[PDB]
Protein backbone atom coordinates (compact mmCIF):
# COMPACT_ATOMS: atom_id res chain seq x y z
CA UNK A 1 0.00 0.00 0.00
CA UNK A 2 3.10 2.08 -0.33
CA UNK A 3 2.27 2.19 -4.05
CA UNK A 4 -1.24 3.68 -3.85
CA UNK A 5 -0.45 5.68 -0.71
CA UNK A 6 2.75 7.19 -2.16
CA UNK A 7 1.05 7.97 -5.48
CA UNK A 8 -1.83 9.74 -3.72
CA UNK A 9 0.69 11.89 -1.86
CA UNK A 10 2.38 12.68 -5.18
CA UNK A 11 -0.98 13.65 -6.70
CA UNK A 12 -1.71 16.08 -3.87
CA UNK A 13 1.70 17.64 -4.56
CA UNK A 14 2.93 17.07 -0.99
CA UNK A 15 5.76 14.68 -2.01
CA UNK A 16 7.85 14.24 -5.13
CA UNK A 17 8.73 10.60 -4.47
CA UNK A 18 10.27 7.98 -2.22
CA UNK A 19 13.10 5.46 -2.00
CA UNK A 20 12.54 2.13 -0.20
CA UNK A 21 15.15 -0.62 0.31
CA UNK A 22 14.60 -3.76 2.38
CA UNK A 23 16.17 -7.22 2.57
CA UNK A 24 16.45 -10.32 4.72
CA UNK A 25 19.91 -11.45 5.82
CA UNK A 26 20.54 -13.80 2.87
CA UNK A 27 19.18 -11.54 0.17
CA UNK A 28 16.29 -13.92 -0.59
CA UNK A 29 13.49 -11.45 0.05
CA UNK A 30 14.66 -8.16 -1.45
CA UNK A 31 12.46 -5.13 -2.09
CA UNK A 32 13.92 -2.03 -3.75
CA UNK A 33 11.60 0.65 -5.12
CA UNK A 34 12.17 4.24 -6.17
CA UNK A 35 8.92 6.14 -6.75
CA UNK A 36 8.09 9.45 -8.34
CA UNK A 37 10.41 12.19 -9.59
CA UNK A 38 13.22 14.53 -8.56
CA UNK A 39 13.76 18.09 -9.77
CA UNK A 40 17.12 19.24 -11.06
CA UNK A 41 18.44 22.73 -10.40
CA UNK A 42 17.49 23.57 -14.01
CA UNK A 43 13.85 22.75 -13.22
CA UNK A 44 14.02 19.54 -15.28
CA UNK A 45 12.32 16.44 -13.87
CA UNK A 46 13.72 12.89 -13.77
CA UNK A 47 12.31 9.64 -12.35
CA UNK A 48 13.36 8.89 -8.81
CA UNK A 49 16.07 6.23 -8.90
CA UNK A 50 17.52 3.78 -6.41
CA UNK A 51 20.97 5.38 -6.74
CA UNK A 52 19.80 8.93 -6.02
CA UNK A 53 21.97 10.46 -3.26
CA UNK A 54 19.84 11.01 -0.18
CA UNK A 55 20.27 13.21 2.85
CA UNK A 56 20.41 10.80 5.79
CA UNK A 57 20.05 13.42 8.57
CA UNK A 58 19.95 11.48 11.88
CA UNK A 59 20.26 8.15 10.10
CA UNK A 60 23.90 9.28 10.19
CA UNK A 61 23.79 8.45 13.92
CA UNK A 62 23.74 4.69 13.25
CA UNK A 63 26.83 4.94 11.06
CA UNK A 64 28.66 7.11 13.59
CA UNK A 65 27.69 4.55 16.24
CA UNK A 66 29.40 1.81 14.21
CA UNK A 67 32.52 3.94 13.72
CA UNK A 68 32.74 4.50 17.50
CA UNK A 69 32.27 0.78 18.22
CA UNK A 70 35.02 0.01 15.69
CA UNK A 71 37.30 2.28 17.75
CA UNK A 72 36.28 0.20 20.78
CA UNK A 73 37.36 -2.92 18.86
CA UNK A 74 40.70 -1.25 18.08
CA UNK A 75 41.26 -0.54 21.78
CA UNK A 76 41.22 3.22 21.17
CA UNK A 77 38.05 3.65 23.28
CA UNK A 78 35.86 1.67 25.65
CA UNK A 79 32.11 1.89 26.24
CA UNK A 80 32.28 2.77 29.94
CA UNK A 81 35.68 4.51 30.09
CA UNK A 82 36.17 8.12 31.18
CA UNK A 83 36.08 10.55 28.21
CA UNK A 84 37.13 13.62 30.23
CA UNK A 85 40.65 13.64 28.82
CA UNK A 86 39.72 13.21 25.13
CA UNK A 87 36.69 15.52 25.45
CA UNK A 88 37.50 18.10 28.15
CA UNK A 89 34.65 20.26 26.82
CA UNK A 90 32.24 17.53 27.95
CA UNK A 91 33.89 17.21 31.38
CA UNK A 92 33.51 20.97 31.92
CA UNK A 93 29.74 21.11 31.40
CA UNK A 94 27.64 21.57 34.53
CA UNK A 95 24.15 20.13 35.04
CA UNK A 96 21.19 22.50 34.68
CA UNK A 97 18.48 21.42 37.15
CA UNK A 98 15.99 24.22 36.50
CA UNK A 99 15.33 27.88 37.23
CA UNK A 100 14.24 30.08 40.15
CA UNK A 101 11.13 32.24 40.34
CA UNK A 102 13.15 35.24 39.13
CA UNK A 103 14.26 32.90 36.29
CA UNK A 104 17.84 32.38 37.64
CA UNK A 105 19.62 29.21 36.47
CA UNK A 106 20.29 26.44 38.98
CA UNK A 107 23.16 24.16 37.96
CA UNK A 108 25.40 21.63 39.73
CA UNK A 109 28.81 20.19 38.90
CA UNK A 110 28.69 16.81 37.12
CA UNK A 111 28.59 13.85 39.50
CA UNK A 112 30.56 11.47 37.26
CA UNK A 113 32.40 11.35 33.93
CA UNK A 114 30.72 11.12 30.54
CA UNK A 115 31.29 7.85 28.66
CA UNK A 116 30.95 6.66 25.10
CA UNK A 117 27.98 4.50 26.05
CA UNK A 118 26.19 7.60 27.35
CA UNK A 119 26.95 9.54 24.16
CA UNK A 120 25.68 6.69 21.95
CA UNK A 121 22.44 6.32 23.96
CA UNK A 122 21.49 9.99 24.60
CA UNK A 123 21.89 9.50 28.34
CA UNK A 124 24.89 11.81 28.81
CA UNK A 125 22.84 14.94 29.44
CA UNK A 126 23.68 16.64 26.12
CA UNK A 127 20.26 17.63 24.76
CA UNK A 128 19.08 19.35 21.60
CA UNK A 129 18.04 22.88 22.54
CA UNK A 130 15.00 22.61 20.23
CA UNK A 131 13.62 19.59 22.12
CA UNK A 132 14.63 20.53 25.67
CA UNK A 133 12.71 23.58 26.97
CA UNK A 134 15.09 24.10 29.89
CA UNK A 135 18.13 24.10 27.58
CA UNK A 136 16.08 26.21 25.16
CA UNK A 137 15.52 28.81 27.89
CA UNK A 138 19.19 28.73 28.92
CA UNK A 139 20.20 29.26 25.29
CA UNK A 140 17.93 32.28 24.97
CA UNK A 141 19.61 34.07 27.90
CA UNK A 142 23.33 33.24 28.18
CA UNK A 143 23.82 32.68 24.44
CA UNK A 144 23.08 35.43 21.90
CA UNK A 145 25.32 34.27 19.02
CA UNK A 146 23.81 35.75 15.88
CA UNK A 147 27.15 35.58 14.07
CA UNK A 148 26.89 33.09 11.25
CA UNK A 149 30.52 32.00 11.62
CA UNK A 150 31.05 28.27 10.97
CA UNK A 151 31.46 26.27 14.16
CA UNK A 152 33.05 22.96 14.99
CA UNK A 153 31.03 20.40 16.92
CA UNK A 154 32.59 21.61 20.18
CA UNK A 155 31.86 25.27 19.28
CA UNK A 156 28.24 24.54 18.36
CA UNK A 157 27.07 22.48 21.36
CA UNK A 158 28.04 24.76 24.24
CA UNK A 159 25.02 24.11 26.48
CA UNK A 160 25.12 22.59 29.96
CA UNK A 161 23.98 19.06 30.58
CA UNK A 162 20.27 18.57 31.06
CA UNK A 163 20.76 15.95 33.80
CA UNK A 164 23.47 14.13 35.65
CA UNK A 165 25.41 11.81 33.26
CA UNK A 166 23.80 8.39 33.07
CA UNK A 167 20.58 9.27 34.94
CA UNK A 168 18.32 10.62 32.18
CA UNK A 169 17.49 10.36 28.50
CA UNK A 170 17.17 13.16 25.99
CA UNK A 171 17.87 13.18 22.27
CA UNK A 172 20.84 15.40 21.48
CA UNK A 173 24.37 15.87 20.07
CA UNK A 174 25.80 12.74 21.66
CA UNK A 175 26.82 11.34 18.27
CA UNK A 176 28.35 14.61 17.14
CA UNK A 177 30.48 14.40 20.29
CA UNK A 178 31.24 10.73 19.60
CA UNK A 179 32.30 11.57 16.06
CA UNK A 180 34.66 14.23 17.46
CA UNK A 181 36.04 11.67 19.90
CA UNK A 182 36.66 9.29 16.98
CA UNK A 183 38.58 12.02 15.15
CA UNK A 184 40.66 12.89 18.22
CA UNK A 185 41.70 9.29 18.96
CA UNK A 186 42.31 8.30 15.32
CA UNK A 187 44.09 11.49 14.29
CA UNK A 188 42.08 11.94 11.08
CA UNK A 189 38.63 13.04 9.89
CA UNK A 190 35.42 11.12 10.63
CA UNK A 191 34.89 10.60 6.88
CA UNK A 192 38.40 9.18 6.45
CA UNK A 193 37.74 6.64 9.20
CA UNK A 194 34.27 5.73 7.86
CA UNK A 195 35.53 5.44 4.28
CA UNK A 196 38.23 3.03 5.40
CA UNK A 197 36.34 1.04 8.02
CA UNK A 198 32.69 1.08 6.86
CA UNK A 199 32.30 2.22 3.25
CA UNK A 200 35.30 0.47 1.63
CA UNK A 201 34.52 -3.01 3.08
CA UNK A 202 30.97 -2.68 1.72
CA UNK A 203 32.02 -1.29 -1.66
CA UNK A 204 30.41 2.09 -0.90
CA UNK A 205 31.90 4.99 -2.89
CA UNK A 206 28.99 7.42 -3.24
CA UNK A 207 29.00 9.00 0.20
CA UNK A 208 29.98 12.39 1.63
CA UNK A 209 29.29 14.50 4.73
CA UNK A 210 27.77 17.94 4.38
CA UNK A 211 28.91 19.88 2.45
CA UNK A 212 28.64 17.62 -0.60
CA UNK A 213 31.40 18.97 -2.84
CA UNK A 214 31.71 16.02 -5.25
CA UNK A 215 30.39 16.86 -8.71
CA UNK A 216 29.26 13.27 -9.35
CA UNK A 217 27.27 13.25 -6.12
CA UNK A 218 25.79 16.73 -6.70
CA UNK A 219 24.45 15.52 -10.06
CA UNK A 220 22.35 12.95 -8.11
CA UNK A 221 21.44 14.87 -4.92
CA UNK A 222 17.66 14.72 -4.51
CA UNK A 223 17.96 17.83 -2.29
CA UNK A 224 19.76 19.92 -4.94
CA UNK A 225 16.73 21.54 -6.56
CA UNK A 226 15.11 24.99 -6.94
CA UNK A 227 13.57 24.81 -3.44
CA UNK A 228 16.94 23.97 -1.89
CA UNK A 229 19.74 25.40 -4.08
CA UNK A 230 22.15 25.01 -1.16
CA UNK A 231 21.37 21.29 -0.93
CA UNK A 232 20.91 21.78 2.83
CA UNK A 233 18.43 18.92 3.21
CA UNK A 234 15.54 21.24 4.08
CA UNK A 235 12.79 18.90 2.85
CA UNK A 236 14.11 16.08 5.07
CA UNK A 237 14.25 18.04 8.34
CA UNK A 238 11.01 19.99 7.82
CA UNK A 239 12.65 23.28 6.84
CA UNK A 240 15.84 25.17 7.44
CA UNK A 241 19.30 23.79 6.97
CA UNK A 242 20.61 26.24 9.57
CA UNK A 243 22.66 23.67 11.38
CA UNK A 244 24.35 22.32 8.27
CA UNK A 245 24.98 25.88 7.06
CA UNK A 246 26.53 26.89 10.39
CA UNK A 247 28.79 23.91 10.77
CA UNK A 248 32.43 23.20 10.20
CA UNK A 249 33.76 19.67 9.95
CA UNK A 250 31.78 16.44 9.93
CA UNK A 251 28.71 16.15 12.11
CA UNK A 252 28.19 12.57 13.25
CA UNK A 253 24.70 13.42 14.38
CA UNK A 254 23.23 14.33 11.02
CA UNK A 255 25.69 15.16 8.31
CA UNK A 256 25.82 12.17 5.93
CA UNK A 257 24.54 11.79 2.36
CA UNK A 258 24.18 8.28 0.91
CA UNK A 259 22.08 6.25 -1.54
CA UNK A 260 19.29 4.04 -0.26
CA UNK A 261 21.08 1.05 -1.79
CA UNK A 262 24.27 1.82 0.11
CA UNK A 263 22.46 2.46 3.40
CA UNK A 264 20.70 -0.91 3.32
CA UNK A 265 24.11 -2.59 2.77
CA UNK A 266 25.06 -1.27 6.22
CA UNK A 267 21.78 -2.45 7.75
CA UNK A 268 22.16 -5.84 6.22
CA UNK A 269 25.71 -6.39 7.45
CA UNK A 270 24.41 -5.86 11.00
CA UNK A 271 21.37 -8.08 10.34
CA UNK A 272 23.44 -10.97 8.97
CA UNK A 273 26.21 -10.28 11.54
CA UNK A 274 28.70 -11.15 8.82
CA UNK A 275 31.79 -9.63 10.46
CA UNK A 276 32.23 -7.03 7.71
CA UNK A 277 32.01 -4.07 10.15
CA UNK A 278 32.16 -5.46 13.70
CA UNK A 279 32.78 -8.80 15.37
CA UNK A 280 29.55 -10.75 16.00
CA UNK A 281 29.63 -10.30 19.77
CA UNK A 282 29.98 -6.52 19.44
CA UNK A 283 26.99 -6.43 17.07
CA UNK A 284 24.95 -8.57 19.53
CA UNK A 285 25.75 -6.04 22.25
CA UNK A 286 24.12 -3.29 20.11
CA UNK A 287 20.68 -4.95 20.46
CA UNK A 288 20.50 -4.60 24.27
CA UNK A 289 18.99 -2.08 26.68
CA UNK A 290 21.90 0.22 27.57
CA UNK A 291 19.97 2.74 29.68
CA UNK A 292 20.19 2.12 33.39
CA UNK A 293 17.04 2.21 35.53
CA UNK A 294 16.84 5.97 36.08
CA UNK A 295 17.75 6.74 32.46
CA UNK A 296 15.16 4.21 31.22
CA UNK A 297 12.44 5.89 33.29
CA UNK A 298 13.43 9.25 31.80
CA UNK A 299 13.30 7.73 28.29
CA UNK A 300 9.76 6.51 28.95
CA UNK A 301 8.73 9.91 30.24
CA UNK A 302 10.09 11.45 27.03
CA UNK A 303 8.12 8.82 25.09
CA UNK A 304 4.88 9.93 26.84
CA UNK A 305 5.63 13.63 26.33
CA UNK A 306 4.31 15.74 23.42
CA UNK A 307 7.51 14.81 21.52
CA UNK A 308 6.87 11.11 22.18
CA UNK A 309 5.57 10.33 18.67
CA UNK A 310 8.93 11.37 17.21
CA UNK A 311 10.78 9.42 19.90
CA UNK A 312 8.69 6.25 19.36
CA UNK A 313 9.58 5.90 15.64
CA UNK A 314 6.10 4.54 14.98
CA UNK A 315 6.05 1.90 17.73
CA UNK A 316 2.84 1.62 19.74
CA UNK A 317 2.64 3.24 23.23
CA UNK A 318 1.87 -0.25 24.66
CA UNK A 319 5.15 -1.71 23.38
CA UNK A 320 7.96 -1.89 25.89
CA UNK A 321 11.13 -0.26 24.54
CA UNK A 322 14.64 0.69 25.55
CA UNK A 323 17.57 2.40 23.82
CA UNK A 324 20.34 0.31 22.30
CA UNK A 325 23.61 1.22 20.63
CA UNK A 326 22.24 2.87 17.52
CA UNK A 327 18.57 3.59 18.15
CA UNK A 328 15.33 2.65 19.85
CA UNK A 329 15.15 -1.01 20.88
CA UNK A 330 11.89 -2.90 21.17
CA UNK A 331 11.76 -5.13 24.22
CA UNK A 332 8.84 -7.36 23.17
CA UNK A 333 7.38 -8.98 20.04
CA UNK A 334 4.61 -7.47 17.97
CA UNK A 335 3.22 -10.43 16.01
CA UNK A 336 3.20 -9.69 12.30
CA UNK A 337 5.49 -6.69 12.87
CA UNK A 338 8.79 -5.89 14.69
CA UNK A 339 10.20 -8.74 16.71
CA UNK A 340 11.65 -8.06 20.12
CA UNK A 341 15.04 -6.34 20.05
CA UNK A 342 14.34 -4.61 16.76
CA UNK A 343 16.63 -1.58 16.47
CA UNK A 344 15.08 1.41 14.73
CA UNK A 345 15.58 5.13 14.16
CA UNK A 346 15.40 7.63 11.32
CA UNK A 347 16.31 11.00 9.94
CA UNK A 348 14.37 14.25 10.04
CA UNK A 349 10.65 13.86 9.47
CA UNK A 350 10.86 11.81 6.24
CA UNK A 351 13.20 8.84 6.72
CA UNK A 352 13.12 5.80 8.98
CA UNK A 353 15.07 2.52 9.17
CA UNK A 354 14.82 -0.70 11.20
CA UNK A 355 16.84 -3.87 11.84
CA UNK A 356 14.70 -6.83 12.99
CA UNK A 357 16.99 -9.74 13.78
CA UNK A 358 14.27 -11.95 15.26
CA UNK A 359 12.16 -11.90 12.09
CA UNK A 360 15.19 -11.53 9.76
CA UNK A 361 14.32 -8.25 8.06
CA UNK A 362 15.85 -4.80 7.76
CA UNK A 363 15.00 -1.77 5.67
CA UNK A 364 15.02 1.97 5.10
CA UNK A 365 12.16 4.11 3.79
CA UNK A 366 13.04 7.66 2.76
CA UNK A 367 10.24 9.99 1.65
CA UNK A 368 11.28 12.84 -0.66
CA UNK A 369 8.95 15.63 0.50
CA UNK A 370 7.91 18.97 -1.02
CA UNK A 371 8.37 22.17 0.97
CA UNK A 372 6.56 23.12 3.14
CA UNK A 373 6.67 19.67 4.68
CA UNK A 374 3.38 18.26 5.99
CA UNK A 375 4.65 16.64 9.18
CA UNK A 376 1.46 14.70 9.87
CA UNK A 377 1.48 13.20 6.39
CA UNK A 378 5.16 12.25 6.73
CA UNK A 379 4.34 10.22 9.86
CA UNK A 380 1.60 8.36 7.99
CA UNK A 381 3.87 7.72 4.98
CA UNK A 382 6.64 6.37 7.21
CA UNK A 383 4.18 4.12 9.07
CA UNK A 384 2.85 2.91 5.73
CA UNK A 385 6.36 1.82 4.73
CA UNK A 386 7.05 0.26 8.14
CA UNK A 387 3.92 -1.94 8.02
CA UNK A 388 3.55 -2.58 4.28
CA UNK A 389 7.09 -3.93 4.04
CA UNK A 390 6.11 -6.67 6.53
CA UNK A 391 2.96 -7.33 4.49
CA UNK A 392 5.13 -7.76 1.39
CA UNK A 393 7.53 -10.00 3.34
CA UNK A 394 4.73 -12.30 4.53
CA UNK A 395 3.20 -12.49 1.06
CA UNK A 396 6.58 -13.56 -0.32
CA UNK A 397 7.14 -16.12 2.45
CA UNK A 398 3.67 -17.50 1.79
CA UNK A 399 4.46 -17.96 -1.90
CA UNK A 400 7.41 -20.31 -1.25
C1 LIG B 1 19.36 17.60 12.53
C2 LIG B 1 18.70 16.24 12.32
C3 LIG B 1 18.03 15.65 13.58
C4 LIG B 1 19.03 15.19 14.64
C5 LIG B 1 17.20 14.49 13.12
O1 LIG B 1 17.28 14.44 11.87
O2 LIG B 1 16.44 13.56 14.09
C6 LIG B 1 15.12 13.05 13.71
C7 LIG B 1 15.09 11.52 13.67
C8 LIG B 1 13.78 10.91 14.17
C9 LIG B 1 13.85 9.39 14.26
C10 LIG B 1 13.51 11.45 15.56
C11 LIG B 1 13.53 12.77 15.72
C12 LIG B 1 13.17 13.35 17.04
C13 LIG B 1 13.01 14.67 17.16
C14 LIG B 1 13.05 15.57 15.92
C15 LIG B 1 11.66 15.63 15.30
C16 LIG B 1 14.13 15.08 14.94
C17 LIG B 1 14.19 15.93 13.68
C18 LIG B 1 14.63 17.36 14.00
C19 LIG B 1 14.66 18.21 12.73
O3 LIG B 1 13.38 18.09 12.09
C20 LIG B 1 14.93 19.68 13.09
C21 LIG B 1 16.40 19.95 13.40
O4 LIG B 1 17.21 19.90 12.22
C22 LIG B 1 16.57 21.33 14.03
C23 LIG B 1 16.18 22.42 13.07
O5 LIG B 1 16.13 22.22 11.75
O6 LIG B 1 15.90 23.53 13.51
C24 LIG B 1 13.92 13.62 14.53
Amino acid sequence: HMDTTFQAAIDTGKINGAVVCATDAQGHFVYNKATGERTLLSGEKQPQQLDDVLYLAAATKLITTIAALQCVEDGLLSLDGDLSSIAPELAAKYVLTGFTDDESPLDDPPARPITLKMLLTHSSGTSYHFLDPSIAKWRAQYANPENEKPRLVEEMFTYPLSFQPGTGWMYGPGLDWAGRVVERVTGGTLMEFMQKRIFDPLGITDSQFYPVTREDLRARLVDLNPSDPGALGSAVIGGGGEMNLRGRGAFGGHGLFLTGLDFVKILRSLLANDGMLLKPAAVDNMFQQHLGPEAAASHRAALASPLGPFFRVGTDPETKVGYGLGGLLTLEDVDGWYGERTLTWGGGLTLTWFIDRKNNLCGVGAIQAVLPVDGDLMADLKQTFRHDIYRKYSAWKGQQ
